[PDB]
């Protein structure tokens, strides 16, 4: 349908509710605020754009898939340095721009991919894994077929290595 | 944070719906839905805080405003279904949440109530139920104990009849 091709990145903090209940709102608000600041800096460093700031994570838009992945790699490296565990999913395709937001099935797919990822892991769809086959120095695993809610059939998702 | 009533909406199987009608038709629907929700919220002096994908987070000062909004919304959706069909979950919780540019365990709690609700159903937390136990036009069931993700123990959620 309508829209231009874009790379969509979704973050998703693992077990944020349990963490919130554990440290309390005061400590939680301070933590997520610093987290928001961290993600914001890294996204800008890869020419990305934070589209929406959900309660647990963010939706981010990039022009190039390599920008999105590299942002993910740097984000995971920074979080481990501070050690919160975060899931990262990356998908690309056409998406409908409405206002300053993004809508469509590929937006849903993007989060779906992120939801399959483990804490501290970066997962990507096959189109992203294909667009980036021969790119130094980004390496993927062998992939795995998974069923995703709302979509028929199966989809192969790939994790970023190192 | 300050006291506030949080209402969450959540469309049932929106992804499958998106795939069935296509992005073009999908944007028409959610846009139309966005206006319907927003107008009813405003009528109850509520304010739409966020629109995370297929749902909305709404803040009310008083609990009766949130429930009355939920009832009118579910009545409106049913009226649209009889005349694409869309089922929506509604969860309502009240508690203190910090305002940043809303955040807090009570924001998460509010969503959790909505997620437990069936399509076309309105679920409310115990505090909301107690505040409106004798409200006009509002009646609740006997409620049911449930386990909520991230929260220890169990919580009793009441449905608006
Ligand atoms: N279906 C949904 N639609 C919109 N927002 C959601 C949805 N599910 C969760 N959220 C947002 O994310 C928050 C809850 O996070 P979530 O459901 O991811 O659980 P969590 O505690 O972080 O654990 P985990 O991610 O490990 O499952 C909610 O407060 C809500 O704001
Ligand atoms: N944990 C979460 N944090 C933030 N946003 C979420 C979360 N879970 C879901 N969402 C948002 O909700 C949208 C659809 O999610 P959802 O799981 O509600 O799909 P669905 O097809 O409506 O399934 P269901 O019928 O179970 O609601 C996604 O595109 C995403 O933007
Ligand atoms: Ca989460
Ligand atoms: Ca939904």
């Amino acid at each position: 349908a309508m829209g231009s091709r874009v790379v969509i990145l979704f973050t998703d903090i693992e077990e944020s509710t349990a963490l919130n209940e554990r440290i309390g709102d005061r400590a939680w608000v301070k933590l997520i605020s610093s987290h928001d600041k961290l993600v914001s800096d890294l996204v800008r460093r890869q020419s990305g754009h934070v589209v929406e700031s959900q309660g647990d994570g963010f939706m981010v838009a990039f022009a190039r898939p390599e920008q999105a992945v590299r942002c993910g790699i740097e984000l995971q490296r920074a979080l481990r340095r501070n050690a919160i565990r975060v899931r990262i999913g990356i998908h690309m395709g056409r998406s409908v721009r409405r206002g300053d937001g993004l809508f469509g099935r590929n937006v849903a797919m993007a989060y779906r991919v992120a939801a399959q990822a483990a804490g501290g892991e970066i997962l990507v769809s096959q189109p992203v894994r294909d667009a980036l086959s021969r790119s130094d120095g980004i390496r993927f695993d062998d992939g795995r077929e998974v069923e995703l809610k709302g979509f028929s059939g199966t989809y192969r998702l790939f994790a970023v290595l190192a």
